[PDB]
Formats: structure tokens, C-alpha cells, sequence
């Protein structure tokens, strides 16, 4: 089987054959597309070998010594791993080649052309919530570096019996507060509200402003998470003004420069990494777009229209498409007036373009999510919108879990 | 089809429950394994073979066309029902084919709109007026139907859904076709230097009317003669009486500089290289039309790489920092030519919606569908506007695809199989 993807822009075909390596679902059948659902639908000893076996063939195949005695060798040594203890323990190359495909194969990510400078850092030794703080800070100001951010993974424990996971309860190492207010309103991000109250039910004294960096909650090896704060010296931040608009730098709004998604698993040859943040840099639209002008977000929109003096009346005046255009270019030119690493959305589609050519060339394909993949703002006259793209789940993989608090069951009394 | 799938709104936590995609005919092109929710053309799977299909292939199709529609009406089993099986098998039994009733024909229509998954507009669905030019029997007779489609559908700016259904595929070589894409569409002309006038999607379609006689002005904005085709035979040029072409020049309510880009569209977007396939039968020749979403022009006709491309000279008109992508002179411009385009349209009083008011609509239409029919299937990389897509409703919607029957289909340009006489 191939199956080809158009660019309906250049024409460019290209041939996909590594969608036969796949093996979970996609949560499509045969009659019904599921390409739009956010969130479509531990191992025993024998579950655990084949996909063992799976990950040490592909990391040595990768590493053109497939078949070698190394790789029998170390075949024979992961099923004895599996026999004794019901799992095993990666090597330290295969952790690192694990996290760097794990990126490579994120559908949803446009950033994979930088896939292989992913600096890995092999937190497996950590035992504590204190041990998950001083790994993470490390993690922060190396990714952070001055604001010439730096791609970068700390992994900790895996999975063993469930009942002693490692977690960052936080969904990022950096986001803001969010506290709804008694007359409905919320301050800060109405996002982190519910998780805002955990931290504070477990004894942060929150500021209670606009964009109060969240202490870290912490849980290693299936204890009580426990909050710690990140030294505010590593969390860099970048005012956001604008290079017209005097008056913009007057809404107060700031941002933090460190995406780093800390509430997914990374699976590695069956192995499950519950806690395992990653960081890269930031796509401008993630902040102009969703984190500012989502309704349920900042929804700064109106503020910022009303600003412009924009005709608010009717929407056909494109007064919120106007005021997003200009609060994405604030986002933009306040990070690169800060030097704080980022990306607009067209040069990173541009780039992504040619990230999947590359893919497609080299390894025979590039599973990708469109509706994911495309920006939230300004879709076609970015080139992904006219690219074509194949989605499936190769292995390793960045997969969602469940939040924390929905499945923790509390020690202390 | 599992046994009933939810989907979420993010923006609004509304979960919708759907059943409807049970009654799914034919593949979507997806798998357990693979995903082709952004594949163009991502099946192959028809209702029924190539060419003049056995009785064992027709009428299984037909008896699911009548017993859907009988029992639509409420009337599944009755003694009409009964009847026009009846009926719909003499008939494939005697002529290979059946003729649909006015009725049916009718509902066809109306649910091949109303199950286009790739429609925002579909909260219209019902209101579609339906023109039978089943009796067409020449090229001519093709263009005054087209005609009268367009000046009915036109109504001097106040645009009204319509579609006129030429005789129905027989055994393949008798096909009544629109060679146009869209009965209204700009020519596109290759130029000597390697650049192109007027609309590049169009050039190939351009050069087949000026080889086929049709006498190119060569303007930026050349409203392209009718070619159409009856009953399998060459197809003839006719040009569309000006009168009935409606359009927009595209003005901006601050910019008094972009009248002078000398920017116009036409104001029917009338689709006419679709297939409308009803219980088994394939109207080859089904030009519909309704009216635009802004961003159909404003954003991909006009700012596509690969068609008008003006963004870089309306940017330029705009003092925009043009050095680097980051200035989002492309995003600054684009806004300006929607508002431009909508400002333009609403003006001159021809009914166009931006693309906040039809999400929000087709919102509105998903629940109403999940209420009544139990689901509504919908394509989301179609549904969600070219730009801003997630300031808009539909961004935040999960959506499930899959193909109901009547339906739209795509179909070969017919000038890559047809065999000239
Ligand atoms: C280097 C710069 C990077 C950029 C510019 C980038 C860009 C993006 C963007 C824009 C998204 C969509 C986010 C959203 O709209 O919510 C995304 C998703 C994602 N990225 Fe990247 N990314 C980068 C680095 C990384 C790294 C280092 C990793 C892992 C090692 C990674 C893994 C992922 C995953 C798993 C997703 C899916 C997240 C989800 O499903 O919620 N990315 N990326
Ligand atoms: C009445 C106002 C209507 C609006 C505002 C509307 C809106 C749209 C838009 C924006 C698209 C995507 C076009 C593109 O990006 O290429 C579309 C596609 C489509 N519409 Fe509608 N539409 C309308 C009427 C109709 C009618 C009357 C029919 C059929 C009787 C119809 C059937 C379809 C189909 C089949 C597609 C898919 C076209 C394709 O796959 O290439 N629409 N519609
Ligand atoms: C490494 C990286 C770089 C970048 N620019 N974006 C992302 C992301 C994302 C998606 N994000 C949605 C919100 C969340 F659930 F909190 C975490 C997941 C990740
Ligand atoms: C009835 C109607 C209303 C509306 N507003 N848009 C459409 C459309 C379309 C899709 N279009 C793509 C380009 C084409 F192939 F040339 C013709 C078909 C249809
Ligand atoms: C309903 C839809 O699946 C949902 O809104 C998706 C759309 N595409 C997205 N794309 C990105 N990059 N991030 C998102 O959160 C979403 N959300
Ligand atoms: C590759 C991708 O499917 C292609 O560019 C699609 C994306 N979504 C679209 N959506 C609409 N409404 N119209 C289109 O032509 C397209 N093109
Ligand atoms: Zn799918």
C-alpha cells in the first residue's frame, strides 16, 4: 500500500508508506471521520513484550544496526527485564532517541522540524516532589537561556503499577492564575481556575491579580503532590506592547516565554512516562490568538477594539478579526524586541512544509493533524491549509492522561 | 458506526449525541488506523459501478432513495410506497434506469444539500428552490434554463438558494455537463512573460473556451462564456447575458484608495461541476447556488498564492512592513479586503454573510439537526472559515463526518473524458 497527499498549492505529491508502521487508532472507522475530536477513544508482562520488542527493533533499525549482536543482546536482556520484574528500563540512548520520535510523531505539532534538537534530560533517578522542584527549575533556565529558548524534555519515573505515577499536576511549568470572582467574573486565566483552587486549597496564598505565575504541584511516586514556587528569576517574561499603538502597552498584558506542556505521558517501547515536561518556543498565535481572544481565555477583544475605536456594532466590520491581527503583531514584536525566541505562524508553517517534505523523503511520511496543524488565524494563506496531510499514531508517542486530581486517591489524612 | 458518539463544544461545553451516522452508506476514507479528514478526494467508493448498472445493482439503491423518502413522509409501507417499488422496478426492469417524481426529485435535492458535509450554509437546506430540466435536450435549451436559474437565483441582490437538475447519466456517453465550474467564473489567461491574468484556477478552462472559439477580451475580470453539454455531445459556448451577471465592485468604507485596485466580483456563487446522486440515479449536470460567505472571496479567491493574489499589492497600498512575515502585513491586509469585500456586497444590497454570522448559523443548524435528525455531519477543515478561525464558533465544535445519501459529489472535469465528435 502507499497512498499519496496533494499540496493543492504547488501540486506537490507526496507518498506516504509510514503509515503502515501504525497501530493505534486514529478514532475513525472505516464510515465515520473523527479528524475534529479533541480526545478520541498497566501493561501485564505479555502485553508488554511485543511493543517492547517493537520500540528496541525501530531504535536499532534508526541507528543502522538492526539484527547486530548489540541488538539481539539487548532484545534477550529487555525480555529478561520483563520476566523478572514485568518491565524494563530504557537505556539511555533509547531514552533519548524514545523522546525525540515521541516529538517527531506529535501529529498536532508544527514545530517537528526541530524534532532532533530536543535536549533530554533523564530525571528517572528522582524520588521525591523536592527531587521533580530542582530537576524542573533546571529544566526552566536551561530551556529558558536568557530568552534563546531551547527545546528540551525532563522524563521522570514511568508508570509502574499506577499507584505510584510521577505527575506535574500543572498543565504547564509556567501558566498563569485563574480565580473566578464572586460576581462571575474571573481574573487572570480562566483556564487554570480549577486547578488555580487545588493550589490554593493546598495552601498557596495566591496574589489574586492577573497574571500570578502558578507554584508548581508536584506528586512523585503516587504521593500527595506539594506545592513548590519557581524562583520568579527563571520565569522570563515578556511585556506585550505594540510598535504603533502607544496606548497598548497600557492593557497590562504580559506573557510568559516558556511553553512547556507538562500534563501528557510519553510512551516509550510500552513504557509510560506520566510525567515528562517538554518546552520548545512559541508560535505567536498561541498567545495573539488562543491565550488572549478565546472567549473562555483572556478575551481581551473587546478591550482591544475599543481601543482602535473599531465599529463593535456589527460583526461584518471585522472589528474582532482586526483587533486579533493587531494583537498578534504586539505578541510578536514584544517577544523580538525582548529577544525572546519565537514564531509567526507563517514562518512556521513555512518551515513545517518543509519539515514534512523532508519526513516524507527520508522516512516515508509525516503523520500530521489539520485541524491542529493550521493556525488558528489567518488559515489559507498559510501553506499548511492547502497541504494535504496523513494522521496516524506512530509510536513513541505524546498522549493525553487524564488530570491528576480526577484519579488521585489522598494519602494524608 | 459504533453505538452513539458525542461530540463536544469546547467554547460552550454542549455535548451533542449522534446516531444519525448509523444510516452512513459509504466510506469516508478513514480507518482505525488512518485519518484522511484532509484529503480532498479521499474515497473512491460509489454507490454503484462505473457504467449502466445490472438490475441487481440499481434498484437496491432505489428501494433505499423510496424508502427513505416514504418514509419521510410518514408513509413507509403505504400503498404508495408500495407502488413505486413497484414502479421503480418495471421501470429498471424495462429501461435500465427510473425516473424520479417531481417530489422526489425534490427531497433529493434538498437532503444532497442538507447532508454536504462540507457546507456552512446548510441552515437553509429546506428553503431550495428546485428547477426540473429533466425534458432538456440540447445545449441551448441548457443555457435557457441556466439562464433563468441565474435571473430567479440573481433576484436583482436578493439572492435565493436554487438548483436545476438536467437529465439524469444514462449509460455514461449521453452525460449532460457544465464544463464551468461555477456558472459565473472569471477567465484566467497565461501570459507571454510566464504570469497570469485574471484567475489562475480558471486558465486551463479559459483555454479550452478560446480553443473553442471563444474570443478572449483578456481582462483581469472576463466573466467566462457558458460551455455546456447535452446528451454527450460537443459542448457549445453561449454567453451569459450581462444583465444577469451581478456584480460587486469592491470598495472599502476607509480606504478610499482601494476602489481604485479595480477589484470586482460577480455576486452568485453557483456550483456547477458537481455530481447530485439520488437512490442510485446521477445528475451529471446540477449547477446550485446560493449566496458567498465574504471569505470565499476576501480570502481565497482574492489572497490565495495560486489565484488572485493581491496581498502584497493591497499591502502595499497600506505602508505595510512588507521585509519580514512577522509584521503580519499578510494578516493586516487580508482583514482589510473582507471588511472591503463585505462592506462592498451589503452596499449594493447583494446578500453575502461574513463568516462570524454563517458559523454561528451553522451552529444553530447542528443542534437543531441533532434534535431532530440526531445528528449532522460536517466536515471540519471545510466548515471552519480561511482566517480567524478560532475567534469563530465552529473552530471549537467537534464535528463528525461521514456521507449520507442524496448527496454531492465531485466528478471528473469532463474534458479528461470526454471523446470528441
Ligand atoms: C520548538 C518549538 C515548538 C513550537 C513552535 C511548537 C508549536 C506547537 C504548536 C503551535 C502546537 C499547537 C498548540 C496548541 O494550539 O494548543 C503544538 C503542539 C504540540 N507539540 Fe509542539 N512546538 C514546539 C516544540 C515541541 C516540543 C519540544 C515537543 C515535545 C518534545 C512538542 C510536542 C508537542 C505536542 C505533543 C503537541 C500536541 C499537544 C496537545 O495535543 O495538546 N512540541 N506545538
Ligand atoms: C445559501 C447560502 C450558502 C452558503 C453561505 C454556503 C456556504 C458554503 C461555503 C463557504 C462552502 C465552502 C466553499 C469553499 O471554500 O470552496 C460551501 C460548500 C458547499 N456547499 Fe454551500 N453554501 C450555500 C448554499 C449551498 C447550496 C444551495 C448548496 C446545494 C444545493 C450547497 C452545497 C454545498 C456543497 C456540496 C459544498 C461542497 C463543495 C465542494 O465540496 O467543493 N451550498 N458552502
Ligand atoms: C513544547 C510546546 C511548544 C509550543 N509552542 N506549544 C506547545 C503546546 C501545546 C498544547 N497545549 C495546550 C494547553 C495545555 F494543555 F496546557 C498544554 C498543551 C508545546
Ligand atoms: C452554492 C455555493 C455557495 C457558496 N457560497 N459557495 C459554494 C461553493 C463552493 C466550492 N467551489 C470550489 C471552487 C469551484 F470548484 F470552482 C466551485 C465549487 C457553493
Ligand atoms: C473542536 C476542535 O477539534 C478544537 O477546537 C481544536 C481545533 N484545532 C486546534 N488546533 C490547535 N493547534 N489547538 C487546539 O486547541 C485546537 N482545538
Ligand atoms: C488540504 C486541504 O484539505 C485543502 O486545502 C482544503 C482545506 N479546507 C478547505 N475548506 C474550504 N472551505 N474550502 C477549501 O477549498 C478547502 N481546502
Ligand atoms: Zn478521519
Amino acid at each position: 500500500r502507499f497512498l499519496k497527499v496533494k499540496n493543492w498549492e504547488t501540486e506537490v505529491v507526496l507518498t506516504d508508506t509510514l503509515h503502515l508502521k501504525s497501530t493505534l487508532e486514529t478514532g475513525c472507522t472505516e464510515y465515520i471521520c473523527m479528524g475534529s475530536i479533541m480526545h478520541p477513544s498497566v501493561a501485564t508482562k505479555d502485553q508488554l513484550f511485543p511493543l517492547a520488542k517493537e520500540f528496541i527493533d525501530q531504535y536499532y533499525s534508526s541507528i543502522k544496526r538492526f539484527g547486530s549482536k548489540a541488538h539481539m543482546e539487548r532484545l534477550e536482556e529487555v525480555n529478561k527485564e520483563i520476566d523478572t520484574t514485568s518491565t524494563y528500563q530504557l537505556k539511555d540512548t533509547e531514552l533519548i532517541y524514545g523522546a525525540k520520535h515521541a516529538w517527531r510523531n506529535a501529529s498536532r505539532c508544527v514545530g517537528r522540524i526541530q524534532w532532533s534538537k530536543l535536549q533530554v534530560f533523564d530525571a528517572r533517578d528522582c524520588t521525591t516532589a523536592h527531587g521533580m522542584f530542582n530537576y524542573i527549575c533546571n529544566h526552566v533556565k536551561y530551556a529558558t537561556n536568557k530568552g534563546n529558548l531551547r527545546s528540551a524534555i525532563t522524563i521522570f519515573p514511568q508508570r509502574t503499577d499506577g499507584k505510584h505515577d510521577f505527575r506535574v499536576w500543572n498543565s504547564q511549568l509556567i501558566r498563569y492564575a485563574g480565580y473566578k470572582q464572586p460576581d462571575g467574573s474571573t481574573l487572570g486565566d480562566p483556564a487554570n481556575v480549577q486547578f488555580t483552587e487545588i493550589c490554593i486549597q493546598q495552601g498557596w496564598k495566591p496574589p489574586r491579580g492577573r497574571f500570578d505565575v502558578l507554584p508548581l504541584l508536584l506528586q512523585a511516586n503516587g504521593n500527595d503532590p506539594e506545592l513548590f514556587q519557581i524562583p520568579p528569576e527563571l520565569v522570563l517574561e515578556v511585556p506585550i506592547r505594540h510598535p504603533k499603538f502607544e496606548w497598548f502597552k497600557d492593557l497590562g498584558l504580559k506573557w510568559y516565554g516558556l511553553p512547556a506542556v507538562s500534563n501528557m505521558l510519553l510512551e516509550i517501547g510500552g513504557l509510560e512516562f506520566s510525567a515528562c515536561p517538554f518546552s520548545g518556543w512559541y508560535m505567536g498565535t498561541e498567545i495573539g490568538v488562543r491565550d488572549y481572544c478565546d472567549n473562555s481565555r483572556y478575551n481581551i477583544l473587546e478591550e482591544v477594539a475599543k481601543k482602535m475605536n473599531l465599529d463593535m456594532r456589527k460583526t461584518s466590520s471585522l472589528w474582532k478579526d482586526q483587533a486579533l491581527v493587531e494583537i498578534n503583531i504586539a505578541v510578536l514584536y514584544s517577544f523580538q524586541s525582548d529577544k525572546v525566541t519565537i514564531v509567526d505562524h507563517h514562518s512556521a508553517t513555512e518551515s513545517f512544509i518543509k519539515h514534512m517534505e523532508n519526513e516524507y523523503r527520508c522516512r516515508g511520511g509525516c503523520p500530521a493533524d489539520w485541524v491542529w496543524i493550521v493556525p488558528p488565524m489567518s488559515g489559507s494563506i498559510t501553506p499548511v491549509f492547502h497541504q494535504e496531510m496523513l494522521n496516524y499514531r506512530l509510536t513513541p508517542s505524546f498522549e493525553y492522561q487524564p488530570d491528576p486530581w480526577n484519579t488521585h486517591v489522598w494519602k494524608l489524612v
